[PDB]
């Protein structure tokens, strides 16, 4: 089937689901792996409806914290900061070691079902650092559709913890 088809089924799975709640158990079952890797420069995201606030994050694992704006067609990096639009610099992805992906869904296999804008699978392909597809156990899904222009994550992390995606 079609990805809108599926987005719909996503919807009606968070709608079952507590929010705040797995939000809290996502981000908890997160920390022995950031620990474990002593990541130092987090890349997250500003929490949208059918997403999980991990923002909680930042105070549980101290650490540099960026927030993406969307600049064109592309993400760009700021620390996270005082907005008005960020006030912070711009600065180059590079300097990040972890990137935490939302998503509507996720395979498996670390592609996701995501907005429809592209941004993610662009800016995923600039940057060298682990990445992490945060979820519900709930809306992890068979295989997604497949497109030449996807770009997979390579860890998935639920209410059970991290876990890899095996290597394609």
């Amino acid at each position: 089937m079609t990805k809108a088809e599926l987005r719909r089924r996503a919807r009606a799975a968070w709608r079952r689901l507590d929010l705040k709640a797995l939000s809290r158990a996502v981000g908890a079952a997160l920390l022995p792996w950031l620990r474990e890797r002593g990541f130092r420069h987090i890349l997250l995201y500003h929490p949208l409806p059918h997403e999980l606030n991990l923002l909680p994050l930042m105070e549980a694992y101290p650490a540099r914290y960026y927030l993406p704006k969307v600049a064109g067609k592309g993400l760009t990096v700021h620390p996270f900061g005082p907005l008005a639009e960020p006030t912070t610099p711009p600065e180059d992805p590079r300097v990040l070691d972890l990137v935490v992906v939302p998503g509507l869904a996720f395979d498996r296999e670390g592609y996701r079902l995501g907005h429809g804008q592209g941004f993610y699978d662009r800016f995923l392909k600039e940057v060298r650092a682990a990445t992490v597809g945060v979820v519900p156990q709930a809306l992890l899904f068979p295989a997604l559709p497949r497109d030449p222009w996807d770009v997979p994550v390579d860890h998935l992390a639920t209410e059970a913890g991290v876990e890899a995606v095996k290597r394609p």
